[PDB]
DNA sequence: AGCGCTACCACACCCC
DNA sequence: GGTGTGGTAGCG
């Protein structure tokens, strides 16, 4: 459908031996995904923010290993984002946030725990998928002004058709809470202008959504995403990779663990 | 040389 | 009111 509008941006763009390493940058997100298809190695698309104060981004294309190599030190490649590809199987993830000054009475730690408890029950009744908070990688990036956290579920042999179906899944189970714009009232939070919003950010389930990487911070601020204090997902200890690299892989929404019995979850609106 | 929508206006009809 | 446009600021 939108494939015709894709190259129309290319048409619109008319008046505008060493060791094996793949490190290709692109100024157009479309050119990035074109190279991935025309490449054999397990490669993925990253988005790096530019000095511009706005959200202008450039797009790196490389493997998870080579990326972490030049990324682990956190001296370079600051303000990076995962490009959750469209139509690509992905994990269940959450962007949770509320303004602290406008929501003092609420306790963040207790809300995230209640949300998981409810999502897990939902995952058992809809799809028969059993998981607990021990399968939820908990990331935090809060400030004094904003309670901010990312959740990435680590379901065993389970994944969603794509992130759009992840949004349909949440809009479905969170419809009772949305009505207050079973006891899901704890998800309601007041924003800056006094409006009533939902603790879950249902606006991160779009095509080619950018999602801030583990140990990355927004180009403006300086707070990077780190493993939350009360996180209870611990990857498998492996002598061939660093534990931080394990969390990095687990944090990647699109890095779905291969399996010969994978159940792909779907949800139509 | 970022990307991809929703939310929110404006106006157009349509019918008791 | 109810519903269908349809174009943009503005958000994530
Ligand atoms: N102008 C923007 C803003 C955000 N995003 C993407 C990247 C983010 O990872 C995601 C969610 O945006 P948030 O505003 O929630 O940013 P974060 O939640 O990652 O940071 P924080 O919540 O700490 O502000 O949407 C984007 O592509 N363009
Ligand atoms: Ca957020």
């Amino acid at each position: 459908n939108r494939k015709w509008e894709a190259k129309l941006k290319q048409i619109e763009e008319r008046a505008s031996e060493e060791p094996p390493s793949i490190w290709r940058l692109f100024h157009r997100q479309a050119q990035a995904f074109n190279f991935v298809k025309s490449c054999k190695e397990d490669v993925h698309v990253f988005a790096l923010e530019c000095k511009v104060g706005d959200g202008q981004r450039i797009y790196l294309v490389t493997t998870y290993a080579e990326f972490w190599f030049y990324y682990k030190s956190r001296k370079n490649l600051l303000h990076c984002y995962e490009v959750i590809p469209e139509n690509a199987v992905c994990k269940l993830y959450f962007d949770l946030e509320f303004n602290k000054p406008a929501n003092p009475g609420a306790d963040g730690k207790k809300m995230v725990a209640l949300l998981i408890e409810y999502v897990c029950k939902a995952l058992q009744e809809l799809y028969g998928v059993n998981c607990s908070a021990e399968d939820v990688l908990n990331l935090d990036s809060s400030t004094d002004e904003k309670f901010s956290r990312h959740l990435i579920f680590q379901l065993h042999d389970v994944a969603f058709k794509d992130n759009i179906h992840v949004g349909n899944f949440l809009r479905k189970i969170l419809q009772p809470a949305l009505d207050l714009l079973p006891d899901l009232s704890f998800l309601v939070v007041k924003n800056n202008m006094g409006e009533k919003h939902l603790f879950v950010d249902l606006g991160v389930y779009t095509r080619n959504r950018n999602f801030r990487l583990y140990k990355s911070s927004k180009i403006g601020k300086r707070v990077a995403l780190e493993v939350t204090e009360d996180n209870k997902f611990f990857p498998i200890q492996s002598k061939d990779v660093s534990d931080e690299y394990q969390y990095f892989l687990s944090s990647l929404v699109s890095n779905v663990r291969f399996s010969d019995t994978l159940r792909i979850l779907t949800c139509e609106p």
